[PDB]
């Protein structure tokens, strides 16, 4: 039959991740160096608060969604599957399907809600990939997405106040000083998601943590979604 | 370090396609019987202008494409990556990214051009799948993309005169809806009875509609003509 | 180059399992209703003892193995990546590296072993496959192995006492042999009726057959001891 | 279902590789500097024969099997599964038993025949993979594995006759104008399979193709099981 031929040949691809163990989805601004081109450098208030609008309406359609953190462009999504013994996965654990629907997800809200600011803005497109992670390890992997965004943030601070050869090429704690004698800016001072970025969590209504921590600090505000 | 070990947790799940092959992508708007739920039945001339244009804007924008065919709220993509010795492949033959970004590819430009004319509609949302083909297959998957359109085309239509209990298979649905409708279902536009194709078409170049897309299963070489090269 | 694409295209099929997590892997004779046709029914201790001498062979050669469990002609390995911070991976948990070699070394050592006492027997082939588990699943596998050991442990027994035709689910070969042929299942040694177990025994250190192995679903820490380090 | 679960779990890394295209087998020994320490240098006779026994075996033994290619202590298998509209592939094209089964059959095979000759060797392992290719890359495959042939033959003939130090760092060319001058062997003079290995041939019986040409220049002494 064509038919179960052609089953086969997509089925080759039809990959499911393990169940009972967390997943993470990443989703990711396509080209945003050309797309925040225009944007309030280095931090524009508007474009931020499209994203988390975007983490919200995330947060609320996937299934097992715990923790949504946001830095720069990017969306990390923390789902569990085993707060039961009788809990279902998203999709079923299907992998393309966890990736292309959350990208599409992120990119039917980011439209909508930037385009209510900005109607005549060129779309947006996002890319998704889905991975899973041990137990002891989902803590660590917000921690790197949070180190990441400082060394992003002081780099970007770093940039829209001087031109490109001074910061060449200089340490994470170099641009930091260098803000602070010569431009009286204090990259400690900024709020914390201009910072470290921040989260999206469960309070019921998914909202905004403007006091998100540092994960590294206080493991628990991650781990209590991922231990239950 | 600790990102070498977060790297290494992700590339669990970097799949490639393997290269210089066809490749197919399929997208799926998500719990479309509820987005159409209010719109034209069993054709909404609309809704499929809105597809027609987010079919040429995903040929537009993807690396190697050569064919789009749409049918209901599916769109199928044929890509090829062997063109010359030297062609590179979209996205690296990524798996996760080429199903993504065609999701959300189509996924903007769907909900831009919807909103025009419907801006009270919900948000679309759509799905995607990527796989391999080989190159005898590729006429043939969309034979059964076609047999898959005709089969929903004679239920849709069917579905939207009579009512749910009284109507039973393709073959007997067509002949109820022309005795006891009058309806005639192979009197119907080409896209409505077994979807359409879009390609590129040269006057420069363009995507276009064609609405003259042939019955596949009897002109092969319309899409095999994109297959193989030399 | 050519070998830069020769490289991708294997590549493609380069799957990894993510790491810091229990791995499993199963070890199945192949064809082993003719390779043990003239073998001693229902249970042949020199064919089992071939069994329990390549269950060492695998627990002594594979980089974190746990525990192997033994039944018919299947081979159950557990092996485990996170003893501490800096534990490797065998062959860094390469999927196809980790079955085939797994395979290999019970082809080689179980035909070793198997040609001494019967060098007349044809060459025995294995296959492989491996996979990853949740913590809290480890012991439901084992547990799931042991019930379909039991499952063909009475089918086995049965199978080789009455005729074809006159054997009904397990509950009835069971009372079937009790009551007809006055034989007791449950008074059978314990590898027969529900397999056994390899675990490196102290005393320096060496794997050994467990003979008192518990049943799994009565006693979880067996298996648990291995799945939760701290 | 607990073996519903297992089931899923399992299935998980159930990967088929995609029907009605070239399949690629290799097959490699594990350890082979240690199990070869011993054997005649550069180039054992009887180890190659017991290659080649394997070779056929497999050939033998394995659904679609075309063509099988033989050099030092590897082992590329040819595989096609669309010689008709009907036909099945090698346990459906799965991935993991493919790898596992062609190391298994290539394990027994290989211990049997070597400890015929040698009773007191070590048991000898070997790895698996499997992948595909497109019809226009068959041939090249075997280029490519055929010109890593040579690239080790000149190599291993080197190394048997010369200090490592003095190798150190040479062309393959210079390796073989210095066998020439310097030790009178002529590298070109050697049978074939020592330069650049042999293949197995279905003449029906499967044999070894002493005369196995230079694909390069001959594509379709490959292409005639890939095109039919
Ligand atoms: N709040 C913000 N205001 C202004 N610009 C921002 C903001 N957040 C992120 N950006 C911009 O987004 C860009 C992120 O680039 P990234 O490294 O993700 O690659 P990209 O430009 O998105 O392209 P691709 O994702 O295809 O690699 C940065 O250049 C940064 O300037
Ligand atoms: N031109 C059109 N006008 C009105 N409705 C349409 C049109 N094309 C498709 N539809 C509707 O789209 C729906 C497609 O349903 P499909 O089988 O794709 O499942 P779904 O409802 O999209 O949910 P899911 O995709 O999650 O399975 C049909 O019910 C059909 O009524
Ligand atoms: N101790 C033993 N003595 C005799 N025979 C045994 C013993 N253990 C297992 N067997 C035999 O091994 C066979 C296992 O069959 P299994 O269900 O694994 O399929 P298979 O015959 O191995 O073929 P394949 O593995 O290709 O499916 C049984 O038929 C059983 O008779
Ligand atoms: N005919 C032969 N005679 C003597 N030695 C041989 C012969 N064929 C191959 N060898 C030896 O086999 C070895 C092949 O090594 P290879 O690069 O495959 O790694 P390996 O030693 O097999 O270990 P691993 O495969 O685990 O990397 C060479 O060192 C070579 O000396
Ligand atoms: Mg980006
Ligand atoms: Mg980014
Ligand atoms: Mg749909
Ligand atoms: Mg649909
Ligand atoms: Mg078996
Ligand atoms: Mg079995
Ligand atoms: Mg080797
Ligand atoms: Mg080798």
């Amino acid at each position: 039959s064509i038919g179960d031929r052609m089953k086969r040949y997509e089925n080759a691809y039809r990959i499911k991740l393990p169940e009972r163990m967390p997943v993470i989805v990443r989703i990711d601004g396509a080209h945003f160096h050309t797309y925040t081109k225009g944007c309030a450098k280095p931090f524009d208030q508007d474009l931020a608060e499209a994203f988390w609008e975007t983490c919200k309406y995330l947060a609320q359609n996937i299934m097992g969604a715990k923790l949504v953190y946001h830095q720069s462009d990017e969306i990390s999504i923390l789902i569990t599957n085993y707060d039961k013994l009788t809990t279902q996965s998203w999709f079923e654990n299907n992998l393309q399907k966890i990736a292309s629907v959350s990208a599409s997800m992120a990119t039917a809200k980011f439209n909508e809600v930037m385009r209510e600011k900005y109607p005549d803005k060129p779309l947006a497109t996002f890319d998704g990939r889905a991975q899973v992670l041990p137990q002891d390890e989902v803590a660590n992997y917000f921690i790197w997405r949070q180190q990441d965004a400082s060394k992003n943030s002081i780099s970007m601070v770093a940039q829209a106040n001087f031109p490109h050869k001074q910061l060449q090429g200089l340490n994470g704690k170099d641009m930091q000083d260098k803000l602070m004698t010569e431009k009286n800016i204090n990259w400690n001072d900024l709020p914390v998601w201009q910072k470290r970025g921040i989260c999206i969590i469960k309070e019921s209504r998914w909202s905004v943590d403007h006091e998100t921590p540092i994960i590294s600090k206080d493991r628990e505000y991650v781990e209590q979604f991922v231990y239950l």
